């Protein structure tokens, strides 16, 4: 069963999130990959969120662009902690991604990761890293991840 | 007396700002209701209120908020009705963020958005004025005279 | 007769405003298209707006990019609900049509919508919720029109 | 003593920036006129100033507005004359709105913007004094003077 | 009584900040402890703090600081564990400065990054509470109840 | 004798004030088009500019991209009126360019204008309308051109 | 005594930055120099000051501006020296456009920039004291010491 | 043995600090180019900073995008003086390598440079003044550089 749960606004969002489904899978994490739109489907997203705790989910990861609502809205519905990626936007390249979701007010807070496929990528090592708490095996596999990432960066140029 | 607009706004600290759209509309005798909806905090009372504002009788939504301001845009996603955006000014960023959060929405569910701060609250009382001035000729004519008077009012010169 | 009336600065804004026609054309409202430009043709935009109420449109959408004064100067000459365009520009990426836009002062309104083709489609999008109000059949068509976005946001990624 | 500058703004409020290009005008004996045009409240007031300045013996014309800033460029619509623009500072985006509004103008119509706030409320008097020189000895006279003084009266050291 | 939290910030001048982090856990139970670490003052105890959080027994860091806001991001380069981060909000870029110095990290080291001032030091905390939830039932009781107050909190209309 | 001098920066600012040497061309101003870098060659700015009103230069307009100091300096060595066009930057998208030349203190202005071609075009524009106040022959040719521009916008779009 | 240091600002306003950079050089036991600087009001004593600086046994200049600072690009252009540049925050853009002017030179001529404000005024001396460290032991003595009173003096919790 | 340091974050930043190692080997500087990562191998940025006075560098260059924490925790380590380059970013163009670089508390300098290979060209160009001042040969060979820079700027567009 999915733990954790990986929602974007469309379609176009899957160029950037693809790459937290990617690292899930690397650390082999049971995760699901879904299309939750705040405005055209806000009725599926207050399901979602509203359900996600007894589902099993232990952490939700959010990609939006734009007036990026996505994340927000979810974590209004959730006590599990939801991670927000701003997707790249084509006029003011994700700067409204990035002010639309980390700035959240006290009391409903959302983890904000960069903009881009790098923010994606990052959600998906946090999540990790919140799982890697209690489960032991995968804390090893991701300090195994970790290690792996120090030691490749080259040293020099070419 | 049944209310033709909402006023709608994520907190108290708002009010300072929204209360410059409420004054509007009493002036011009439109009928209106002012509520606190808070999108973070109140999600299901939001659901609510958009869902249902078209069979209770409201033609326009004026909707208020800050920072990551998305009770705008979640009230549009519930609502066929003309949802309007007031960005409040933030502490921080100056209303920045309440401006690309609101402005900045998706096709196919539209927002119309005016200034920050208390300009943009007037503003979207007379917007909403303005629209409901299609169908009633009596607000109609308060309004250009509103217009009217608002120019005629406007000095010719500085003082010193 | 036309009832909305959707006019833009120059022939390159047509990229984006043709999304507007296009939404507008396919909710079958009566409009017209134009070309007028506040700082090339200002006695042309005093004319079009001062004269729009008593030719029977109900909303004007104006779309412009740079310093966009086409929407401001519009409202200032008309009672109607005026609704603007950001137009994407070169440099500034919107950013300047944006604040040139929706910064209007207190007594003039301008409703504004997104930067770039989303806000042309959106400013149609509007424009039909206004006059939803008033014509019963024109409601009925665009309450299918959401409820068509809304049921054709797919669950997942391809 | 017929006025060749005329100095224009939207608002009183705008005064507090556009009194530094009256002064500055007034130091140089250049004789202006100081006037009041909100282009949005007074949109046929804005138009009929703009299209018979030239044929009213003006030579430039020094605009100041703020927020959404449209008088500068309207203006630059209707006459021949060269358009000076200052943006006026704005309370939340500190001018910025300002200045995209007014230094943005499309090729065919220009205005040549100064800084936000007083410093480009000086700077407008004093290039339009630069564009009078160019036919006014006198004036030109008095012009290099001016800058001789303000180079004299910099100091060579900090005072602790 | 060991602490699963560590909150850590840059200077004094954090903690005006950082204090609604440390309140918020205490409300909730929940054990930490608070420090003062400068990633360019004193960046060998940087190293040491983070390189141990894990064997320490902490859980979650939460991170504040301001300016070119370095010290999240070189936390979560040596140890495994959640990092959050608090930009703090600096006086000339208003904490835009400290932002993008904290949320923009590369793929491979993640921080979870939080609003501006107050508002995200608040949320830093109750974001570690919601991690902490996932294995801990009676604070995961303790959160949902304190969810369910600020809810019930708001209020239905403002106060004129 | 050119009574308007255009300069610039480097040999890649010529893709933006090649705009500003056409519309002199057009409206017949004597010009001349020089280059001049107020960082790698500021003694040949210093002489441009302290000479340029005794050579019979009655404007001058000059154009720079990053932290563009060239108009500045230039209208601290010449009573002459100085008009500024901001080179667009690879990254900042001429943001830079705009500050640093905009934001004179007061007692040396600079006129500035649009970002790019724009502003390359109107600093043309504007010179002309300066010289057009002492030249009556350069004034009807400016009428016309203007009264061209006006009459050639299109009414709809294509 | 003769100074090796050039510090160097654009006006008296500016100077409530720049001391800042001039204690600290003092406190270092660094000889210097401080003066003002117009590059828009004196240009020809910019000229004249930064071609002369290395014959007369400067070997860093330290400049601040404000606004359109063109101050420090200009001096480079005119000395085969390091210079350091300080940009002062300017009321309307916060030092926004202060660092844009400053730091984005062309390649070919470099300006060494610092943070916006006394930060950055500090961290100027700071830096020409590295610098000058290079070749003086017991420069670079004091300022090691220095540095490791800077780490000691931070302290391990905050004061509540 | 080299005297100058040139590190960077990953092999992306090469196309950009390529143009400073071009320049102190134009210079005749000898100078040692590494890839050293502040967040993927923080003990190798450590050591390399701990060590650099002792090992004989006088400057340090240090080129990062993005959050770019490299000069930064680079100054923090050693007494050299350390010259940062913000790499121009996907998104925020550098704006955020920038502010994340130039803004250092009092107390750690970095001298900061241009966003992009300018940046990285005046990082090179900035060590060598440092370095010429106790070089007398190095002296002479930059200030052949800089006029030469000076004499060769055209006078004209093509």
């Amino acid at each position: 069963a999915p733990v954790v749960g990986i929602i974007m606004g469309s379609q176009s969002d899957w160029e950037t999130m693809r790459h937290a489904d990617a690292l899930l899978t690397e650390l082999e994490i049971p995760h699901e990959t879904l299309i939750v739109d705040a405005h055209r489907t806000p009725d599926r997203l207050a399901d979602y969120a509203r359900t996600a705790a007894e589902r099993g989910l232990n952490v939700i990861i959010a990609g939006a662009g734009g007036a990026a609502h996505l994340p927000g809205m979810c974590a209004a519905w959730t006590r599990l902690p939801v991670l927000g990626v701003p997707v790249e936007s084509r006029a003011l390249k994700g700067m409204d991604s990035l002010l639309s979701i980390v700035q959240m007010p006290g009391g409903v807070p959302v983890g904000t990761l960069a903009i881009g496929a790098s923010g994606a990528k990052n959600a998906a090592l946090l999540a990790a890293s919140i799982l890697a708490l209690y489960n032991p095996a995968l804390a090893a596999r991701l300090e195994t991840w970790r290690a792996l990432q120090t030691a490749s960066v080259p040293n020099s140029p070419i």
